[PDB]
């Protein structure tokens, strides 16, 4: 499975090609038109991936038997499963069989998930990449010392901008984000002025430190091992703060990667390195 | 909660209205946030029914299973209480609560269950589906009879229910009747209408059937997403009589666009024969 994940940081599942297109074997979408199809295609992998996740952080907690895992999965599971691999998915069924296989210990029923979890994870990113959220506006309208310096750089908008991430504040959190990354830049459609991308990891440890987001600043960094394993840049759980000179270019940064998402549907990549 | 998925069976949810005419998304247009309510509250729905069927399972102990509930519900509740349905969320929160007894979770489970069903099933019949549709184109002793009717249509039909081949499923579903819902139409499956019954079953299904080889008339049931009656112009249920079946294309053309298209309610009611 991990090949593929890669493949698809890089490059577009085809998957996420033929949704778009409408050319899915079966051609979903009642009389003709695959747009109620697409809706649900994008939708139930997104929430079945949230789930996955959750899964996941409970295969953590110990309390829990690990059969009693097993059979929480086999329950949740297979609808979402049969579901997509019929509008779309084939393959994301058969390894969430592979995964509600009979796990020899907990770290292997661990593992598996965390692969699927971030598998689903790279689909949901790009499904929500090329989802026409445009059709709405034509018409429904209104310690210093860890804080560790990295560096954002949006191509081919070729802007730059550096970052702290305060370790302190989430020290797993941070560490798990330190460990990994050039991935597709998109926009919240919801939320409002804030951008996310789904960053390559399965971060499942506890965030003690969380801020509500109307408090948070200019260029707040969060990272949500829920919504996605997604960054978050705002112009929940915080991880870091684009450094205030630098935070005047995110708001063109935004307003691009907004045509991005909802009209242009041209790829705007962000990479984030350590300086 | 009851007196609420009583209350809505027959008439629209404030928290459906409020989010369908954007009075409750990004840059001024609320389509992206009622997409994102439609489908949270559909899949929030059949994770609820399949936590309830966990709350069958002796397997899990009731605090194993208040926990997977502390995990996978808040993500969606409070979510979901942001974006239309508040009420939703404090009820999910007090679903969490502590309980001391595997039967006062698993009733506090289903009726929140159908509350869900209902605010989803009211979603679908008023969620824009026509919006891509410009832009993306191309033993018989056994059964017990009963009849179907749409108003306003006008058109009614007399199907059996086959209790031999579900007896606990027909059971189930028979124990509501009579009653009278909003009939939809699917909108990724093909032609067929179906149409969110008032039960919540955990009955086994064992006969299923391919819905390739669901003849005109065929009856299913939909209790793993939505508790749902379907029938098709999957869990067997029952069938239309032959003579009836051919009055069942217009009314599906009718339905088509009403879900589709008008919004203007098709209601169906079953009674016993
Ligand atoms: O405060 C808000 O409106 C939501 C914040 C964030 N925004 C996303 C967007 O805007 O696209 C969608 C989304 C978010 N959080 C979620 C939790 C569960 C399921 C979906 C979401
Ligand atoms: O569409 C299909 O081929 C599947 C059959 C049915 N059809 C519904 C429709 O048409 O609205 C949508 C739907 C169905 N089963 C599901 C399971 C999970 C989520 C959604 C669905």
């Amino acid at each position: 499975l991990r090949e593929l994940i890669a493949s698809f940081v890089s490059e577009e599942p085809p998957e996420i090609r033929r949704i778009r297109t409408g050319t899915v074997p079966d051609l979903p979408g009642s009389y003709g038109q695959y747009f109620t199809a697409w809706d649900f295609s994008n939708s139930i992998v997104r929430d079945y991936a949230m789930n996955l996740y959750q899964l996941t952080r409970l295969a953590t907690d110990e309390s829990v038997s690990v059969e009693n895992l097993l059979t929480v999965f086999r329950t949740l599971d297979p609808i979402y499963s049969t579901f997509l691999g019929y509008n779309g998915f084939p393959v994301l069924a058969e390894y969430a069989q592979r995964v509600g296989q009979p796990a020899e210990s907990r770290a292997e029923l661990l593992d598996r998930l965390t692969t699927f979890t971030e598998y689903v994870n790279r689909l949901t990113a790009w499904s929500h990449h090329y989802f026409p959220w445009d059709l709405g506006g034509e018409r429904y309208r209104y310690d210093p010392s860890q804080r560790i310096p990295v560096r954002l750089t949006w191509q081919p908008l070729g802007v730059q901008v550096d970052a702290e991430i305060y370790a302190d504040l989430n020290p797993q959190l941070a560490t798990d984000v330190l460990k990994a990354f050039t991935v597709l830049q998109d926009h919240a459609v919801v939320s409002g002025e804030s951008m996310y991308a789904w960053a390559p990891l399965v971060s499942v440890a506890p965030t003690p430190v969380r801020e509500r987001i109307c408090d948070a600043p200019v260029g707040r960094l969060r990272f949500s091992q829920a919504t996605g394993n997604k960054v978050i840049v705002q112009y929940s759980p915080v991880l870091g703060k684009v450094v205030d000179s630098h935070a005047d270019r995110l708001a063109e940064v935004g307003k691009a990667v907004w045509e991005s998402t909802f009209s242009s549907k041209e790829p705007v990549w962000l990479t984030v390195e350590r300086l």
